């Protein structure tokens, strides 16, 4: 039936989107620069802007149009940087663009046509692979861009967290008979950060990295305050920290994040709290401290013992002899000289490939996005 029949059947959409060269700057403006992150569509389908962008890349490749391909990827990358500069003080917008930049990168891989990335693809998804261009070079650029966005997300979340840490982990006291933010404030805030990331469809492997980084920041700020303040080094602070850490650990358990590396970053703080609790008088007490505090430096152990504030009914001041016993024993240990931890340290981030089951041929364009000048192919 190669000739025409009536009625004429509507075409079967292939999951591509065409646009006119003259409309490129409008396209990125509407889909990136002035896109509302709280829009219904882009939250019902997390990563929608990235998918739409990819579908557009797809049509340009289909037409074997190298010039349109180059121009679109360059506009897409520059616009993402643009919106990150203007709006990057806000956690929501940075989480949103980190997630869409990752999804865009994942799409470039999943539909590259390279066999190594096609492994979880359906037959249909494989029909959607690029056929004319190798975009490996652009992927590296997007990954570097994603590294920069992550570092900004960490700066944003640190600025929200930092004022809560000391107050929440150290200063709130309820213990009786033994001598503003709470632990709940911190737990709620971690919950909020994590809920937003999940709702944005951020990679679970990336979310795990963000969580490890947030727990590192908690532990480092808290421990640095113990090492600078006499009033924070006491048996009862030790008990309160021990409990606060247990709740943070239970947050990890509840969210199934026990593999994020988050817990392990608390180990110095944990051992400091334990040190505040143990006996500090005899040679045996000293040996036990040295073998217990394997994750603290000699400088940190010694500092805690010097600052230690005794409650006389229960204990005494730590003696100069005892500290000298600790120092002699720790001579055989080859430790780091650090006293304070670097609370600004950022673990290097990775973006392991996370293919999607979304079927591009089922995507439709909502009017709200202001993209009527685009058409489906």
């Amino acid at each position: 039936g190669p000739l025409g029949s009536m009625p004429r059947k509507e075409k079967d959409f292939q999951g591509m989107l065409e646009y006119k060269k003259e409309d490129e700057q409008k396209l990125v403006k509407n889909l990136i620069l002035e896109l509302k992150p709280r829009g219904v569509a882009v939250n019902l389908i997390p990563g929608l802007p990235a998918y739409i962008l990819f579908m557009c890349v797809r049509h340009a490749d289909y037409l074997n149009d190298d010039q349109k391909v180059r121009s679109l990827l360059t506009s897409t990358i520059n616009s993402i940087k643009k919106v990150l500069k203007k709006r990057g003080d806000d956690f929501e917008t940075v989480s949103f663009w980190l997630s869409n930049t990752c999804r865009f990168l994942h799409c470039l891989k999943q539909y590259s046509g390279e066999e190594g990335f096609m492994k979880h693809n359906t037959s249909r998804q494989n029909e959607h692979c690029l056929t004319n261009f190798d975009l490996a070079e652009y992927r590296q650029v997007l990954s570097d861009l994603a590294i920069q966005i992550y570092q900004q997300l960490v700066r944003v979340l640190e600025n929200i967290l930092q004022p809560m840490i000391v107050s929440g982990m150290l200063e709130h006291e309820t213990i009786q008979g033994v001598s503003t933010y709470t632990l709940d404030s911190i737990l709620r805030q971690l919950n909020s950060f994590h809920s937003v990331m999940c709702q944005h469809g951020m990679d679970p492997e990336l979310i795990k990295q963000v969580v490890k980084q947030m727990f590192y920041i908690i532990g480092a700020i808290t421990l640095n305050n113990l090492l600078l303040r006499k009033d924070m080094c006491s048996w009862s602070k030790g008990m309160q920290i021990r409990y606060n850490v247990s709740q943070l650990e239970e947050w990890l358990r509840d969210k199934n994040l026990m593999n994020s590396g988050a817990k392990e970053t608390l180990e110095p703080l944990i051992q400091a709290a334990q040190l505040l609790q143990v006996k500090k008088k005899t040679d045996d007490d000293a040996e036990a401290i040295c073998s217990m505090c394997n994750a603290l430096t000699t400088a940190q152990i010694v500092k805690v013992l010097n600052l230690y504030t005794p409650v006389n009914e229960f204990e005494e001041r730590v003696s100069v002899s005892f500290i000298r016993t600790i120092q002699m024993r720790l001579r055989d240990r080859k430790d780091s000289p650090q006293l304070l931890m670097d609370a600004k340290h950022i673990f290097p981030v990775t973006f392991p490939f996370n293919p999607s089951s979304l079927a591009l041929e089922t995507i439709q364009i909502p009017a709200s996005l202001g993209l009527g000048f685009i058409s489906r192919v």
